[PDB]
Parts: C-alpha cells; sequence; structure tokens
C-alpha cells in the first residue's frame, strides 16, 4: 500500500467499474488492485453499499447546474438535463445504481441546492418545484438505462428490424395504428426520443407553473 | 390434474405474491406442481422467459377505455391508474417490469388499444407514439417508489431526512431549508397525479393548432 485515502480508493474503484462492470466490483477484487489488506479498506469506506455510494458521488462532480440567466429558462434546465445524461453514458452500470440508492453526498446536496435554485427561478412554486426535480432525474435515469441496454449496436439492430417486421405485416383491418406506427415504437433514436422527453415535461412544468389565472 | 403454462404461472405468481420474487426459483415452482424439470421447462422454457409471461397474464387487469366526446384527457387519467393499482397489489411485479418489454399477445392488444385514445387526443403519429412509452416509464417508476416505502402492504427513516435537511446552515442551503417538507415526505397519492397532470399538459402544449 501507497497513502491510503477515500479518494484514491475511490478512484481506483470507478476505473474497475468502467473497465468490466458491476459484479467484478467486490471488495477483495478492490483490495486486491490497490495492492493492501482488508484493514486499509475497510477502514476509509465499509462493506460494498457504502463504496458505491461514495463512488456515485464522486462521479456527480461533472455535471452542471448553470446559475439562472435573464431569459433563458427552458434552455438552461435542457442543459442540466443533458449534462447529467452525459455522465450517464461514459460510465457502465452507473444508472443501475441510480436506481435503489439516495441522492445524497457532498456533490449530492451541493447539486439538489442549484437544481432548486433554477426552478423556482422559473417563477414556479413550492411544491412543484420540489417534485419537479425529481421527475427530471427520474425521467433521465430511466433513459439512461434504456440506452445502457442498447460489433455494439448489431445485437439490438436486428431485433429492433425483426420487431419492426412483425408490426407491418401485422393484419391492418384488426390492427390499424400499429401498423401505422411500426417505426416510432422500434425507432432505436435515442437522441430525438430524448430531446422529446424534455420538450414535454418542460412545457408540462411551465403550463403546471403559471396555472393562478 | 392436467398441467399447462396457464396453471404453471398461477402457482408461479401465487407464490411470488405469497413469498416474495426473490425466493421464484425453477427449483421451488417445480415442487409446488410436483412436477420435473422436464415438463416444467416444456413450456415457459426458463426463469426469465417465464417472467415474461407472469407480466403478460397480469396485464389484463388494465382496462384501456373506448375514447369519448370531450374527455380524452380524463380517459387517459384512468387508464394510467388502473396500471398503477395492477402494481400495488402484486409485490415486486414492477422489478421485473423495468426490464422487459410488453411484447406479449395481451400486452399487444393495448398497444393497440392505449395508441388509439392518445392519437385521438390530436397528437401526430411521433408525439403519440413516446406519449405511450413517456407514460409507462412514469408510473413504473412511481410503484418501484411507492413500493420501498413498503406499503399496501420505513417512514422512520424519512422523518430523520427532515431533520437533517432542515438542519442545514440556513444560508449556504436556503433552498434546501425551504422545501424540507415537500422533498422528504410526500404523500404518495399526492406525488402520482401531479406527475399525471404534468405530463398531460405537457402532452397537450404538443397539440397546439
Ligand atoms: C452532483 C450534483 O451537482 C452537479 C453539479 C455540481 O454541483 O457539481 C449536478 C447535479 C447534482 C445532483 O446531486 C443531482 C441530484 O441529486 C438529482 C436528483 C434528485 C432527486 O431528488 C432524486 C434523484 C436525483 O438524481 C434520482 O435520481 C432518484 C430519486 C428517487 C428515486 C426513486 C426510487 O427509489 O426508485 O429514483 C432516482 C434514484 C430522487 O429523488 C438530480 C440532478 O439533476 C442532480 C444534478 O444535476
Ligand atoms: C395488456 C394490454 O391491454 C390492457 C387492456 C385489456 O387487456 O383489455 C391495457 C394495457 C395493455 C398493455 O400492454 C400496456 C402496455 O404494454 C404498456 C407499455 C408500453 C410500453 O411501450 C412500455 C411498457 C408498458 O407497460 C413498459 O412497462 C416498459 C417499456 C420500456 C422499459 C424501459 C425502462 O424503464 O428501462 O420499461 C418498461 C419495461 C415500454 O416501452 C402500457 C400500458 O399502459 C398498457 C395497458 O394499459
Amino acid at each position: 500500500m501507497a497513502p491510503l485515502t477515500q479518494d484514491r480508493i475511490v478512484v481506483t474503484a470507478l476505473g474497475i467499474l468502467d473497465a468490466e462492470g458491476l459484479d467484478a466490483l467486490s471488495m477483495r477484487r478492490l483490495a486486491q488492485e490497490l495492492k493492501t489488506g482488508h484493514a486499509s479498506l475497510y477502514a476509509h469506506v465499509g462493506n460494498r453499499d457504502e463504496l458505491l455510494d461514495l463512488v456515485f458521488d464522486i462521479v456527480l462532480t461533472e455535471v452542471e447546474v448553470p446559475e439562472p440567466e435573464p431569459g433563458r429558462w427552458a434552455e438552461q434546465v435542457k442543459e442540466m438535463c443533458r449534462s447529467l445524461r452525459r455522465m450517464f453514458l461514459a460510465h457502465r452500470d452507473l444508472a443501475r445504481i441510480a436506481i435503489d440508492r439516495v441522492p445524497l453526498g457532498p456533490n449530492g446536496m451541493v447539486g439538489m441546492e442549484r437544481t432548486m435554485n433554477l426552478l423556482r427561478s422559473g417563477g414556479l412554486h413550492d411544491e412543484l418545484a420540489a417534485y419537479g426535480g425529481d421527475l427530471l432525474s427520474t425521467f433521465v435515469t430511466a433513459e439512461a438505462l434504456e440506452q445502457s441496454s442498447r460489433q455494439g449496436r448489431e445485437q439490438a439492430g436486428v431485433f429492433a428490424d425483426q420487431l419492426h417486421g412483425y408490426l407491418k405485416s401485422l393484419p391492418a383491418t384488426s390492427f390499424p395504428n400499429l401498423v401505422h406506427l411500426a417505426g416510432p415504437i422500434t425507432s432505436l433514436d435515442s437522441d430525438r426520443r430524448f430531446e422529446l422527453g424534455l420538450e414535454i415535461i418542460i412545457a408540462g412544468l411551465l403550463a403546471g407553473a403559471g396555472e393562478a389565472a
């Protein structure tokens, strides 16, 4: 062991995790890479759970919640989200982690704070700015999973196409809509589906917002 | 006692409700029906392809209604709530969901039914196909979250995330201080109705002229 810290340990874990995925991450695996005994490891970071939280928190430094600006709101919200997504893309299995874990931690609440600022900044009231953030982050995760599981795109490529084949060759009299919509369902264009989900939620917010009429 | 795939999955779902997903091995299920891996793998295939059918059998509890003059936005919600009750009446069912497509026979009927309703409001091809997809995710996510509160059939932990957040330095964390309640604890029935409205209105803006 060289000078071990709760940061060199984490930067190490993540290293393995990109490389090889969630299940290859174990305590014994980790302590191996770093050239140390279980003592030093369990000291800074604990069992496997705690470790994933620390892993989660550190990569978060990557996202950016911009400071509120004169009439850029909608875009400033898209920026923010599109930023968070770019994060999930680089790092294997990170979304899997996110589903059953608290959005807590240094980065975790320096992040909520700036998320709440910007939203409330849209002339949005309490309950709606609170929940709103939940829904966005919820929205962007799900998406990131969806993409997570898409050679590369050859297995998905043909599956999608064989799905697209069955749909159109379905009978028209009993299935007018699905015959009509075989593309827009099987479309494996995540980029544009993503900008859509955003357009929608956001307008749902703005509309939600100034309801006081 | 003629064994059939429908009988197989009524037992696999009967133990899933009564004991819990994590305990549904192929092993267990086989014992219950007093039958070998032979006859069980003969229909349903393996643990994973079996789930698909379990999911596809229960989706029968969802009732997408026939489109009616003036009431579009209303009809959508009824559909959205009925899905949510399905997830509410069987444990772990969401966990499964967030891994699988509704390519099942059952699944396909309601995709047609749903998309018909959505396209009745003035939703151009695209809007409507993702409108649906979008709505699916939201209701799925919610129920996973609801199930995590442990009800149906913890509020100790949450209350302790309220104290904690409220107790931050007020100047460095004003927004987090002021929103302590609505973030930590929130009635589940309230959080659903909000997102439903949000998205529906969101899709409505999408329709335009
Ligand atoms: C790291 C932190 O700051 C960076 C920028 C910086 O300051 O360096 C940007 C950022 C930071 C940050 O901490 C952050 C968040 O914590 C959240 C966020 C806030 C939340 O309140 C939540 C979630 C969130 O992602 C969830 O993913 C989820 C939930 C609830 C659960 C529900 C379930 O258990 O199934 O689902 C997912 C895991 C949630 O409540 C959403 C966000 O968009 C962000 C951010 O954008
Ligand atoms: C069974 C079928 O018919 C009944 C009506 C009847 O039987 O008379 C009603 C109904 C039926 C039906 O099949 C149905 C659906 O298939 C869907 C649906 C449509 C979809 O397009 C999807 C999902 C869906 O549940 C997902 O759960 C999911 C995805 C994709 C993934 C992505 C992820 O979250 O990681 O998430 C889950 C697995 C999805 O695309 C959403 C729905 O609201 C419905 C329905 O309401």
